């Protein structure tokens, strides 16, 4: 409930606004589309330094609402006096579902995005907040794509068992612990690892899953039904799946991307693996079908099933992961 | 806390408590070469995660252990209990010690209720509330806890959170001025405790030592911790904050076992905790600097914790809050 | 058979004469007690370099008859050559068992340790060679302390485990590997253990076994059982017993004693510690008991079997180890 | 050899191997994804030891595997073909495959025989002896297999092994004269490969590279291996000797898959092998460095070493013996 305290921290609102690849497009979507700002009002959907609120003020908006829940918000109040903006951005605390504006939009600017973009679940937030909008008006980002693929890593699916076989010793200061090595086993296959990888690592090219910020609702996120079917450029075990997203922001004048697909440079989002707990052997040719599906929970996060098989053998794998408990195995 | 009990309701966490050495080994050390305090008597674990305590009891001759844990480790604790045919004489109670009903009154409790800087989560006024079930000369394990406390010299560390602050001293990022928060950024950096080791070259005077003795000490006593000290420099330079750890002794009926984090010894999962000051003091060799630590016991289980100090010579004062909540695990 | 070819290389034999406590203690023994050697004949068995033959000349021995069974001969005659000492060092090459003195000889000087004293099996030859002793003639060593001792290791116990615990992998590359997991154990337990170690590991005295080389027979040698009780003067889990062995050189003039203890510096021998598979939980007072045996193998080794019980408990633990496959722990 | 076998015979032996990332896992790349090359084939694996090998060859879908070992580990093998539902499929068959008898001609040989060098055990000789089981037009994985060499300078290398020899040139060692054997030292000591890794920065010429085609040589082509060279000099500096490295291809009817154990490649448990010159050869850029590598197979299952080089130029010749028996393993 209160993890809005982890974005009361200037130094984590610090880290989104270093990564330059986030916050550069960011300003550049917003500018480089300055006619869908010129004169119009903006909701920028938590705000925390303001960043992005400076930006539409750049881009010359009349009227810039900036609602913010985290403490964060006294900050941002802050900034926009030193910046002298008193007259065009307004800070509103509070949650956007509970706080009043007073006047509908024109467009709305955020940064919800999260660990396999819907971690955190503030995209329900983001669409929440199209009570505010004029008929017509638009969002930034407009859509959002998640893409998920069939990767080979046997050392990661390895680091698993080295790791749970703490608990299959015999004799621990004389205690046996075996008995737990099962539960150990799960433990850490139930975290959704985030680091990078080489592209190579992967079978089959993505298949995507889109979300159309102007037209979706905010219940159409408690359940994501991901399906899919993968056809094997290479033959190896599969390990489990990677994912990533791409967002992007649809202006009048042009259309920006801002991408976190391990080909494109690395983002503080890297990227997120999940293995399965038993490997799938497929070969080129093969084709991989399940359904990936993600279930909102109460710990504002996403329970993860995902269900794989392969079409030839008939082999099939099972696994469920929780998303609130990531590994960060990211070190260089 | 909802948060404090899902942590150590994670297998890793306390696999990571286990894999301690120094900590797990020291505590058997100290159970099995005072057997005494345990052969035939009624033992109390308070927090058993694992279990592992209650069995070194067990190990020790103990008669019955009452192990209570309030995380999901209960279960698994108990698959343990089963698996290690110490049905007989480990009974794992789910729960907090502050809410469950022993059956019985205990001739010893043991438990590892340390954090960083010794009181972080807390955990040592559950270990004192245990007490109503401790028999009149019934002993406990640790039995006391020193608190060290030794300023630092160490330019490097303060540059590295200090350039972090300065991010926020911009007079335009992608145009935009953040200056104006300039000061809060050095606020909340200097909040945080670096938890890391050191080389104790670094350390400017002997440290002064706070004792709590936990067969005296009541929960309420934790509440409002104040620790007052004089240090006599023993190296001119800049006095770059304070450097904290502690040391825990078992009393024995055979033997005193000590488990310390000092910088000196071998080190632990605690590492050790350095404050900083925002600015550093200057003072020379043979002066006094002299000051309080302030903790003031909070809802929210922490620690509100206050650091003024003195040089005496130059009347050069340093006042610093600690936010414990926000560590900054430089290792 | 043919380990011969080890001792052939000049810079095993390096190795040995670098070991400044042997071959200094063995220098200061034989011209300590020079009237052992004045103008008397010697047998070095297994001279190897020559050094000990050249202490036997520095002492003033008339004839000394050295023989080595490897080719390390060759420089042995090669050394005597460019010394000078044609006249007084006679090199042999063969095994003693094989070739001919043409003497009787005063004195017998051998290096014939190994690891845990016994190893090697060369003690077997330095006995075999009394058949060339003059009644009342001297060995030098003349006898041999084997001390063993109780200690508490447990990250040594454990190491074995964690190696181990590659063969509890179910999906190595796919393979399951857990069936293997036990025969794993097994052999890592089958190893005798060669470092050193801090001394306060140790649980209870030691106690000795002594052998005289001046009264046993080849065949003593072949079963050696070693009887103990120890008096626990810590409380712990024993994870198995300590070796470490004394020589001692006794002449007319004195004892010189060549240490490889724990207490003592360390050697080139370090100390061997033999693992229990099942840790014993002993305490203060209790008595372990139980006894060491000493098989000789076809390996040019011993196999050896280790009982062991806690008297008060009575639980027991019995182990057996390869001697001729050691780990060298060793690093620092 | 009763001690080659005993010594593969050891789990920790085996486990090493396969511990290896490399190697394991490009041998399973390499059979995984030239599938065709396996799928409802009889298979052959020489030495399967663990049985790793033959097991990538049932995920591959062959039909039979004949998986030949000759240590003790044969009853490990079989154990784990027993636990994993594949004695269908992979049948052990102890012994050595010049004694054993299979019941059938096979589609492929599988097999890793490669040692230090590429040569060292000896080991290509049994797996090309295997080819009498070998169809016509059946493939080998291996195929090929390149070896590699070139000049390098490491003084500290040089010195090292010089200063160990040095021992022997003492004119009293406890009052005795070691000088006379001072030859025979440096023979011993330089007649070691010494097996560590290295920068690529230290190597001073492209390198040539020797190729053994696997599917055309008979066993006896390895009893002599002449290897030819001619280094044009790329940087003048001393030559301290030559390092050795191998990459091994698996020509399957999908794809080439290499297995390089170059020092430009990702570290193996083979590393790579360098021998010293006695006396370093100066070289300068552009010129010519020449001679020849003699590897003559002998009884002891070794391996005699010759090495003769010489800069073309000053006539600067230099012949050298190695000991491949006595390595020394610097890393
Ligand atoms: N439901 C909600 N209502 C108001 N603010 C919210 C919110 N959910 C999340 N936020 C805030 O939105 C911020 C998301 S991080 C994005 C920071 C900033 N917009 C930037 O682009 O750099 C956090 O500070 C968080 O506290
Ligand atoms: N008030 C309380 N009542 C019961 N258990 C508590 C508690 N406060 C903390 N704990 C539990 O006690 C454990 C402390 S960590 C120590 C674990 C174990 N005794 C060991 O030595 O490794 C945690 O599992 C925590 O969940
Ligand atoms: N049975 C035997 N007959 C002859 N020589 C033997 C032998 N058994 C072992 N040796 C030789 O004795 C040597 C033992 S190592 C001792 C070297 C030398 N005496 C010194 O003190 O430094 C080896 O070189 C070995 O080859
Ligand atoms: N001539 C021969 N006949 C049968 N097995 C042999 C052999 N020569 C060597 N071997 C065995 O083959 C193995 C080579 S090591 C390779 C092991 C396994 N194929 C792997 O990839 O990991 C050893 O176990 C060795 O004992």
């Amino acid at each position: 409930v209160q993890y809005f305290q982890f974005y009361g921290y200037l130094s984590q609102q610090q880290n989104m606004m270093q990564d330059y690849v986030r916050t550069g497009t960011y300003q550049r979507a917003i500018l480089q589309n300055h006619t869908d700002f010129k004169d119009k009002i903006v909701l920028d959907v938590g705000c925390g330094s303001g960043i992005l609120s400076f930006f539409a003020a750049q881009a010359g908006a009349r009227k810039i609402y900036a609602v913010e829940a985290s403490t964060m918000a006294q900050h941002a109040e802050v900034l926009v006096k030193s910046n002298n903006l008193t007259d065009r951005i307004v800070v509103i605390p509070g949650k956007v579902e509970e706080v009043s504006l007073p006047e509908q939009v024109d467009i709305i600017i955020s940064e919800p995005m999260g660990y396999m973009l819907f971690n955190e679940r503030m995209l329900e937030s983001y669409l929440h907040a199209k009570k505010y909008l004029k008929p017509s008006g638009n969002m930034f980002p407009t859509i959002g794509d998640v893409h998920l693929a069939p990767f080979t890593d046997e050392q990661l699916y390895m680091e698993q068992f080295t790791k749970a076989n703490f608990w299959y010793q015999p004799s621990f200061h004389g205690v046996d612990l075996s008995a737990l090595r099962g539960a150990a086993v799960d433990e850490y296959f139930r975290q959704p690892v985030v680091d990078t990888f080489d592209i190579r690592i992967l079978m089959a090219k993505s298949v995507k899953y889109t979300v159309n910020f102007l037209e979706a609702k905010e219940g159409d996120l408690h359940r994501i039904e991901i399906p899919f079917k993968f056809h094997m450029l290479h033959s190896g075990l599969v390990h489990g799946l990677a994912f990533w997203f791409d967002v992007a922001f649809i202006g009048s004048i042009m259309t920006v991307w801002l991408s976190t697909a391990p080909t494109e440079p690395l983002t503080h989002w890297y990227q997120v693996r999940c293995l399965f707990q038993s490997p799938l052997f497929a070969k080129a040719g093969d084709t991989l079908s399940g359904t990936c599906l993600l279930i909102a929970n109460k710990r504002q996060s996403y329970d993860i099933s995902i269900v794989a098989q392969v079409d030839q053998t008939g082999s099939k794998s099972s696994n469920l992961l929780d998303l609130k408990n990531p590994f960060f195995r990211y070190t260089g």
